[PDB]
């Protein structure tokens, strides 16, 4: 599923990402835009042989099991395929654990490089939230 910007903003707010660990909703929409272009089916292989999955590109090296990342962890206790659903519940629940891990949203490279230090409020412009 390819979310609309305001559509995703509404879902993320409903699942309680607005101000989670102090990150405003705009931060989460900006990250999803530049991690996945708001596409829940996005996947990307990493050099260490892990893969990134879903609208926030959650990595199989730590957070989920894909059966092909030997010696990896599964800290969200989910198959990585759960992270590609049109239902963002599993991605939000896993993102809350990632952002709580003590590096904040720096765990998301696209956030760090395209969102951090920008006015992320722009990402919720025009939405009825």
């Amino acid at each position: 599923k390819v979310f609309g910007r305001c559509e995703l903003a509404a879902a993320m707010k409903r699942h309680g990402l607005d101000n989670y660990r102090g990150y405003s909703l705009g931060n989460w929409v900006c990250a999803a835009k530049f991690e996945s272009n708001f596409n829940t089916q996005a996947t990307n292989r990493n050099t260490d042989g892990s893969t990134d999955y879903g609208i926030l590109q959650i990595n199989s090296r730590w957070w989920c099991n894909d059966g092909r990342t030997p010696g990896s962890r599964n800290l969200c206790n989910i198959p990585c395929s759960a992270l590609l659903s049109s239902d963002i519940t599993a991605s939000v629940n896993c993102a809350k654990k990632i952002v709580s891990d003590g590096n904040g949203m720096n765990a998301w490279v696209a956030w760090r490089n395209r969102c951090k230090g920008t006015d992320v409020q722009a990402w919720i412009r025009g939405c009825r939230l």
